[PDB]
């Protein structure tokens, strides 16, 4: 379900926005949020770890936020995901609802990715 090869960087960056979004702002947790927050369009960025088994737990996501126009970005490890999400188990996908002071590091981040798809 990874349809692009995000810069170790920047994905190191979404972890950041999600570190900050998640004392500063408003973010869900788990597959069920993510996908609710994307559907209604509440999400600002989306993160989906790349390493879920099974695989069909976050699979729908990529398209999904395609279908709804919505940023999303990879990060390589959900145990990581989980931690800047707040928890010490892993995270499938966390949904930025609100940046706080990630505000322009998400905007920078959307930009990129949207590179990254062409």
């Amino acid at each position: 379900y990874v349809k692009f090869e995000v810069p170790k960087e920047l994905a190191e960056k979404a972890l950041q926005a999600v570190e900050i979004a998640r004392d500063t702002g408003k973010i869900r947790k788990g597959t069920n949020e993510t996908t609710k927050a994307v559907e209604r369009g509440q999400a600002k960025l989306v993160i989906i770890a790349e390493d879920v088994d099974p695989e069909e737990i976050v699979a729908h996501l990529p398209p999904l936020c395609e279908e709804k126009e919505i940023p999303y970005i990879y990060v390589p490890s959900k145990k990581e995901l989980g931690a800047a999400a707040g928890i010490e188990v892993a995270a499938a996908s966390v949904a930025i609802i609100e940046p706080g002071k990630a505000r322009d590091l998400v905007e920078e981040i959307a930009m990129k990715v949207r590179e990254l798809m062409k």
